């Protein structure tokens, strides 16, 4: 009967009576009737010292109980902020749901535990697990009145369409990014160095993308933190057939980045003539220097481009 003495004392607070029980043989993943633990009741009361000793004592992070609830989803219910830091530090299943599809991530934002909800997000809680009745954690924040919470992961699911936008304008997904966009991702978001989805598909040459985003009001001239624009972008990659839909759709001809490269310099150095041809019939500054003076007619000397320098010597 070690087990229900052992059970007994998580729930009570006694720490020392937690150590002489498990020195004395006790089973530190025993149950009682309807499937908790010491370690679930010990999370349930908020006996942070108990806790600590029974994962070091082979307790299990991740038991469950009859309905499916783990350590985690116990002291997400009753706020133990320390609790859930420790039991995510253990392994804890950050996702795990009950009978029911409910995570911790549900009861953190249905019991106003704002701390308890960034802490479960920061570890890659779901924003749209949605429980057997259809609900996700925004929705029972909203139904119980926890409006700022209810923003917070409406922030989070919007900041994760983005970047799932950013990745399908990437891999050249046009099914998943016209999706995506009809959910209310913005195609104007741009990763950490300001790469915008339109900057992406121009880069690796997706054109449906490119013509996608634009009818979905992309700027076309959105400079990522260096200042280049995507026809910057689609330029020095090579994609002809891009360039001139980004010119078609407002591309400004003679942007330049923080170096003053043009596109024009980037197609003359890396050698895309007809691009170079393109961008002088759509007004390119043939004569333009960058701020280490350089034309592109320099740079295509540079690199062996005879016949784009050929081009520019005539348009100079």
């Amino acid at each position: 009967d070690l087990g229900k003495k052992l059970l007994e004392a998580a729930r009570a607070g006694q720490d020392d009576e937690v150590r002489i029980l498990l020195a004395n043989g006790a089973d530190v993943n025993t149950a009682d009737e309807t499937g908790f633990t010491p370690l679930h009741l010990a999370a349930w009361e908020g006996h942070l010292g108990i806790v600590e000793v029974l994962l070091k004592n082979g307790a299990d992070v991740n038991a469950n109980d009859e309905r499916g609830h783990t350590p985690l989803h116990l002291a997400a219910y009753t706020g133990h902020l320390e609790i859930v830091e420790v039991l995510l530090k253990n392994g804890a299943g950050v996702n795990a749901t009950d009978v029911i599809g409910t995570a911790p991530l549900h009861l953190a934002a249905m019991w106003g535990h704002l701390e308890i909800v960034e802490v479960l997000l920061k570890n890659g809680a779901d924003v749209n697990a949605q429980d057997k009745f259809g609900k996700t954690p925004e929705d029972l924040a909203k139904d119980n009145g926890n409006q700022w919470i209810a923003q917070k992961l409406e922030e989070a699911k919007k900041e994760d369409l983005d970047r799932k936008l950013l990745e399908a304008a990437r891999a050249g997904h046009r099914d998943e990014v016209e999706d995506l966009i009809k959910n209310g991702a913005d195609v104007n978001t741009a990763d950490e160095t300001g790469f915008t989805p339109l900057h992406l598909a121009a880069w690796e040459g997706h054109l449906g993308i490119v013509e996608v985003l634009l009818k979905n009001g992309a700027d076309v001239n959105a400079n990522d933190e260096r200042g280049h624009t995507p026809l910057h972008l689609a330029a020095y990659t090579g994609h002809l057939e891009i360039v001139e839909v980004l010119l078609k759709n407002g591309a400004g001809v003679n942007a330049t980045d923080v170096i003053g490269t043009a596109p024009l310099h980037l197609a003359a150095m890396w050698g895309h003539l007809e691009i170079v041809e393109v961008l002088l019939k759509h007004g390119a500054d043939v004569n333009a220097q960058d701020k280490f003076g350089k034309t592109p007619f320099d740079l295509a000397i540079d690199n062996g481009n005879e016949d784009i320098a050929e081009v520019l010597q005539k348009a100079a």
